[PDB]
């Protein structure tokens, strides 16, 4: 093996290795960009499930007044 | 019923109504603020499920090179 065959090889080994790297970086970034979105889908869910609750508190309170308004009108019509 | 009993009533009716209102508004805003968050939890999911796919494309392609490197080294050691 001439210093010529050899060096054309040592340089391909590099590049194969550079890329196993780089690619492992790109993997690491998605593993993380996805963990960030997981976290987001969690605060969106913990927030949505907490609207449905305030919503029900109000609808109930408004059906409260919706009668206090109907009481009030009956008292006025007599 | 004096113009006095009457007007103290007509004014409470108002306020019962004003609030059936206002509250119906607050309902409408949550019905919507929640629909906005539903839409977000959908693009987060359609995006996360699309990372898991690019991720697997790379890990595969990196296991590609991970041998192209090992092929390359065997050729250099003979």
């Amino acid at each position: 093996m001439s210093l010529e065959v050899f060096e054309k090889l040592e340089a391909k080994v590099q590049q194969a290795i550079d890329t196993i790297t780089l690619l492992q970086m790109e993997i690491e970034e998605l593993k993380e960009k996805n963990n960030s979105l997981s976290q987001e889908v969690q605060n969106a869910q913990h927030q949505r499930e907490e609207l449905e609750r305030e919503n029900n508190h109000l609808k109930e309170q408004q059906n409260g007044w919706q009668e206090r308004l109907q009481a009030l009108l009956g008292r006025m019509e007599e």
